[PDB]
């Protein structure tokens, strides 16, 4: 394999942490391959669920114990901290909240979240490498409660970074929030990605395509699909009840990705630098609910 920049993984990873019997698992939890039984009978559908309100006190709940446990991670991050120990963080975190660590398992992804730094575009594996002044690094936290998940992530600076990296993740995080001001009903899906395009391309910076936001509630990934690149022809158009992610990962150089030898780990292919944010959303009739926002402070972590 040869690594397209600077990032190796660092191995062994941490023996799979347990979750305590009592806290209620998802049905992946227990599928020796990880795979999710009520996902796949869905597969070939492009139907979105309309939420009822049960289910939208689930999603508000799940969502905001997913960002409680987002904030935990962003506490940690400082030079020499590794990613695993962010990892182990967040499980202890999830379980202290009565939830399950949605990415542990999901297709036999072995840990509590995805821990991506630099050229890592996303679902990176938390592992024995400390962060390094000037690493930008995303935290990836889903959590699982009473039959919902909740998906949110940020990219976080490790010390002080220089002006590409500072640039890189403040137009990705407008990219998503520009993408949020436009979700109303009647707006079609494929129309988040002209957005989010539009704005990176001003900034020099260019699209992942290969991985795209979804419905989220009692699956973890379900329609609609959204992508975040121009053009896209995702099916679909927003109703009040809708809930499902926006997450675009933006890049430096080229949009291209490839996958490390773990089956996981996606990176750019010219070794650049990329950064990602991410939000569930609910649809509502005047626009929409910000289920995975903060409720006690007006910015990302980053812009403190
Ligand atoms: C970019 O990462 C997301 C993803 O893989 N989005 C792809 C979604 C997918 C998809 C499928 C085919 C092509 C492109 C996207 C989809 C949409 C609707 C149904 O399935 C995940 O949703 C991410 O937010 C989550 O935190 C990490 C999850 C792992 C446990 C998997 C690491
Ligand atoms: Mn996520
Ligand atoms: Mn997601
Ligand atoms: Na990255």
């Amino acid at each position: 394999y040869r690594y397209t920049g600077k990032l190796r993984p660092h191995y062994p990873l941490m023996p799979t942490r347990p979750v305590p019997s009592y806290i209620q698992r998802p049905d992946y939890a227990d599928h020796p391959l990880g795979m999710s039984e009520s996902e796949q009978a869905l597969k070939g559908t492009s139907q979105i669920k309309l939420l009822s309100s049960e289910d939208i006190e689930g999603m508000r709940l799940v969502c905001r114990l997913a960002r409680e446990v987002l904030d935990v991670a962003a506490g940690m991050i400082k030079p020499g901290v590794t990613t695993e120990e962010i990892d182990h963080a967040v499980h202890l975190a999830c379980i202290a909240r009565n939830c399950y660590p949605s990415p542990l398992n999901y297709y036999n992804f072995p840990k509590s979240c995805c821990t991506s730094v630099n050229e890592v575009i996303c679902h990176g594996i938390p592992d024995r490498r400390p962060l390094q002044e000037g690493d930008i690094v995303n935290v990836d936290i889903t959590l699982y409660r009473n039959g919902y998940h909740g998906d949110l992530n940020e990219t976080f600076f490790v010390g002080e970074v220089d002006d590409g990296a500072r640039k890189l993740v403040q137009t990705t995080y407008e990219c998503l929030m520009q993408a949020i001001d436009a979700v109303k009903p009647g707006v079609r899906y494929r129309e988040l990605g002209n957005i989010i395009q539009k704005h990176a391309q001003a900034n020099g910076f260019s699209v992942v395509r290969s991985y795209c936001g979804h419905g989220i509630h009692k699956l973890f990934h379900t329609a609609p699909n959204v992508p975040h690149y121009a053009k896209n022809k995702a099916v679909g158009v927003m109703k009040s009840g809708h809930v499902f992610t926006i997450e675009p990962m933006i890049c430096e150089g080229g949009w291209q990705d490839e996958t490390w030898p773990d089956g996981w780990t996606a990176v750019t292919r010219d070794g650049k630098r990329s950064a990602q944010f991410e939000h569930t959303l609910l649809v509502t009739d005047t626009g929409c609910e910000i289920l995975t926002r903060r409720l006690d402070s007006a910015r990302p972590h980053f812009m403190s």
